[PDB]
RNA sequence: UGCCCGGUGCCGGAAGGUCAAGGGGAGGGGUGCAAGCCCCGAACCGAAGCCCCGGUGAACGGCGGCCGUAACUAUAACGGU
């Protein structure tokens, strides 16, 4: 179970600089997702939990 | 050649507590007609030892447990008890 583990952990990205898929350009409102990719402009809307958009079309 | 002197040992301590014989003799008893004779007997004085206060490990010896925490993981330098 451990060795599924780890298997698992040394394939989970790094959470760093070029690892990534999303802007929050909050200086130019927008919140990209990179690898759809679809351009909301209503920021402080998606942290409010619209995440319905990115979800539905990134289960393509 | 570390840390622990609380227990045991040894060392030091004219205080204090306890402490035997002995000293003392408040008081009581037996007997005698009596002087007397004889027997218990409290306070208090009275050593070492022990208690008590310290020291001492190349003296006898003894040198823990649980819980949480770091780059998604393991561990835990760190913390809590
Ligand atoms: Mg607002
Ligand atoms: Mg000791
Ligand atoms: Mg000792
Ligand atoms: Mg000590
Ligand atoms: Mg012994
Ligand atoms: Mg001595
Ligand atoms: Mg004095
Ligand atoms: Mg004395
Ligand atoms: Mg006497
Ligand atoms: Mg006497
Ligand atoms: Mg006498
Ligand atoms: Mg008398
Ligand atoms: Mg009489
Ligand atoms: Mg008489
Ligand atoms: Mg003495
Ligand atoms: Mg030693
Ligand atoms: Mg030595
Ligand atoms: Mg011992
Ligand atoms: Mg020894
Ligand atoms: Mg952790
Ligand atoms: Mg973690």
């Amino acid at each position: 179970k451990n060795a599924e583990k780890q298997a698992m952990e040394d394939n989970k990205s790094d959470i760093g600089w070029g690892s990534q898929i999303r802007s929050y350009v909050l200086d130019d409102s927008r919140i990209k997702d990179l690898r759809t990719g679809v351009e909301t402009r209503n920021t402080q809307a998606v942290l409010d939990g619209s995440l319905d958009q990115f979800i539905e079309a990134s289960l393509k």
